[PDB]
RNA sequence: ACUUAAGCAGUGGAGCAUGUUAUUUAAUUCGAUAAUCCACGACUAACCUUACCAUAUUUUGAAUAUUAUAAUAAUUAUAAUUAUUAUAUUACAGGCGUUACAUUGUUGUCUUUAGUUCGUGCUGCAAAGUUUUAGAUUAAGUUCAUAAACGAACAAAACUCCAUAUAUAUAAUUUUAAUUAUAUAUAAUUUUAUAUUAUUUAUUAAUAUAAAGAAAGGAAUUAAGACAAAUCAUAAUGAUCCUUAUAAUAUGGGUAAUAGACGUGCUAUAAUAAAAUGAUAAUAAAAUUAUAUAAAAUAUAUUUAAUUAUAUUUAAUUAAUAAUAUAAAACAUUUUAAUUUUUAAUAUAUUUUUUUAUUAUAAUAUGAAUUAUAAUCUGAAAUUCGAUUAUAUGAAAAAAGAAUUGCUAGUAAUACGUAAAUUAGUAUGUUACGGUGAAUAUUCUAACUGUUUCGCACUAAUCACUCAUCACGCGUUGAAA
């Protein structure tokens, strides 16, 4: 008789496992593969893999035509994969019925892979104005790209560089902040200023990338250079920050104060007393196609470099912003709800606004044993905070609480509401 | 130089068993997630185990101590004291709660372990160095050589213990396997004599020949780094959290649900290979039996008996004594679809279990999953969810391939079996034990390690330092209508 919260219902985030379209699949094993023969393929495959393994290490853009079809047998199914996660989380917390833009601009390496994935996401029957595809690496991964968006139903028009005569509602980067291992405090700055500047109002950024501790930093780097929270402390909840421009944070952080889990410089990960140190990624589940299959074989993919899975479990980490519109209604709003809403100290175990925007964030698997739950949360009080749910405060929460994954805003109230440790080790850097 | 390349032996498309994953579920107890690949402990999950779900149900509970009332004793003298035993008594006990809660202990994985300190001696003004040598030899630290170096301690080696061959002792050869058993002891790192080729040229290695030999294998045994851990079920202590609940008991359920996905094994796909039979009993080893084992016999399947499975009944043995238990492959005969390569009627023969002549004459008699009936074993209980027997069933499985396992050896393989642990009951799993017993040679590739050469503005040591840029101030000097 006991059943799921439709708030919690609300705050879940998608949990059904990814796949690629089958006409898209189809195409890529027919065509991008089958004319190579696999082993050169794999060769290319472990040397790019191999370059990727070094701790904080990054992706890089596809030189040359093998290794065109290396990205697209290997590493275009994990992009895939979170561009769909991240763009369902923003089409959902921002409503079905207020996402539906017209405007589009997706840069990555790969193909138009936020473009494939947005038409899926969107159905067959979205027909938008603009369907912009940047494509950096090679010019015949725009081939490949118009190969794959053929069978999936061209308007999208694929350049290879972004056109500086028009605006944007949506536009999606991957793997897009950060090209050097050196200039990571403000290159992620001149990259977002680049990409910002032709956001229009109302319009949506989709940032995603790698989700190792190098990425996690890169996500808080860009949020605090993006919303400076320095400039607004004491400022509780999500209001559009100055930057006629105003931003505000949609996911995965509902609030917008200083990062709980940010460490400056990413090489602390790589020390004998930074191996405890936590970052914020998340995590997805993506059905293997074929020719994934058939690529990790053989002793260069399939053996220990020193049973198998249908799937393979990509970690991300992203962040989404959206645009206030241009009016004097929309100002004024901004002005006042600044001014005279003293939202107050959001204490440890305060929910904030009690909806979407300011729910917390399950960033841990929960611990769920017999009569209790307990969840790793980034409270919109801006902490990290550890939440234990337990049958005797009440049947339905802790029914709720048991269901519970890793990325869920878990919306409602908890019995014991302590500061969780999992930012110990940050301090002491 | 791991690992690769080669050679050999395989396995490898199906069914089932057993795991993990996904999904579902009231629960399907617990395990991984920084992009090759990896959530994967089972010496037995029906109940218990059990940790999960549902419903009831217990509240100082498992212990230590305190302070009190009741009985029991012992003493003194009913009372005093001691103890014991209950009932309360509150600190609390308890926790398969938490590693995003840490540190030791350890548990493993990888690298280096002829090398690290110490003491002297010597060289340099000194920081330092300890030199030839960055040597030779071997399959490898297994062995030498040299030189301002030489020592001791650990480590390594030797040594030790197995196995093997012998000697002594022991056994009144009925506990008999004296072909054995277990104590002590010896032996080998084999020793030699020549020939040839190399050699630092003999007082040396490669071989080969001759001689004495039973002599041919094996394990263990140390530290230093570095990574990984919470079924870290390889623990302790501490931190924090629950204290009508995250502690505790009972009933039932679940861990076995299936669209799927991948590992591990068992059974198969027929004739260099399966089936039946083979009583004065072809031939073992290592084990186990007081919380047992179960012999022979009788009876029913069932049928003259045999075999196989239960039932009745316990003979010996608690053991070098009796039982588990007549080891099986091996070997002999017979049969075996595809196969008109066969069987049958007439004749026929110096092939007679046989030959000739004329007519007749894609899944089988492989496979055993699945399904049905009726019985049986354990246990109190076999529905979810065990094993066994008989009578019906009779699926997929044929061709070629990705892929991968192991590699001189009593090893692989074996339609060769035997035994033990866990068990009241269930092994296609694990660990032991013996029987038969092969093949093949290694161009190649190599991370990585060890020495080295050169450079060095770095020294908390390239995630280094220096240089230049951008803003903010404060100064200084030089020209000046
Ligand atoms: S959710 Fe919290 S921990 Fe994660 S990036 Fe946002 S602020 Fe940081
Ligand atoms: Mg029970
Ligand atoms: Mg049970
Ligand atoms: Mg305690
Ligand atoms: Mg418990
Ligand atoms: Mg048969």
């Amino acid at each position: 008789e006991l059943r799921l919260l439709s708030k919690t219902l609300q705050g879940q985030s998608y949990r059904d496992q990814l796949e690629l379209n089958p006409d898209v699949s189809k195409a890529i094993n027919n065509n991008i593969m089958a004319v190579h023969i696999p082993n050169n393929l794999r060769r290319v495959a472990t040397n790019y893999y191999k370059e990727i393994q070094e701790p904080n290490s990054l992706h890089r853009p596809c030189r040359t035509k093998m290794e065109v079809d290396a990205h697209i047998a290997s590493i275009f199914l994990q992009n895939y994969g979170s561009i769909f996660q991240s763009l369902k989380e923003l089409q959902k917390r921002v409503g079905p019925d207020n996402f539906k833009p017209q405007r589009i601009l997706d840069v990555g390496y790969g193909p138009a892979t936020g473009i494939v994935a947005l038409n899926d996401i969107l159905g067959p029957n979205y027909r938008p104005d603009l369907k912009d595809a940047v494509i950096l690496g090679n010019a015949e991964m725009q081939e490949r790209a118009k190969i794959i968006l053929s069978r999936q139903l061209i308007m999208t028009n694929l350049r290879s560089s972004i056109p500086a005569s028009k605006e944007y509602d949506l536009i999606i980067l991957t793997h897009q902040l950060l090209h050097d291992g050196n200039q990571f405090p403000i290159q992620v700055d001149e990259n977002i200023e680049h990409y910002l500047n032709i956001l229009a109002p109302g319009g949506h950024i989709v940032i995603i990338e790698r989700g190792n501790p190098m990425g996690f930093e890169i996500i808080a780097r860009a949020r605090q250079i993006t919303l400076r929270p320095e400039n607004f402390p004491d400022e509780f909840g999500k209001i559009p920050r100055p930057w006629n421009y105003f931003l505000k944070v949609i996911a995965p952080c509902p609030h917008q104060r200083k990062c709980p889990l940010q460490v400056g410089n990413p090489n602390f990960y790589t020390h004998k007393e930074g191996k405890d140190l936590k970052f914020c990624n998340f995590q997805k589940s993506i059905k293997r196609p074929k020719f994934s299959i058939e690529l990790k074989k053989g002793k260069l993919l399939a053996t220990s470099w020193d049973n198998g899975r249908d799937y393979e479990i990509l970690n991300y980490s992203y962040l989404i912003f959206e645009r206030s519109h241009k009016d004097e209604n929309t100002l004024k709003e901004i002005k006042k709800l600044r001014n005279e809403n003293v939202n107050g100290k959001y204490d440890i175990g305060s929910l904030g606004d009690d909806t979407q925007n300011s729910w917390p964030r399950i960033i841990n698997d929960p611990v769920k044993r017999k009569g209790h739950v307990m969840m790793d949360l980034c409270a919109p009080s801006g902490e990290l905070e550890k939440w234990t749910v337990s049958r005797s405060f009440s049947k339905q929460i802790y029914h709720d609480a048991r269901k519970s994954k890793k990325g869920d805003l878990w919306a409602s109230a908890a019995k014991t509401q302590i500061k969780g440790l999992g930012d110990l080790n940050v301090k002491k850097f």
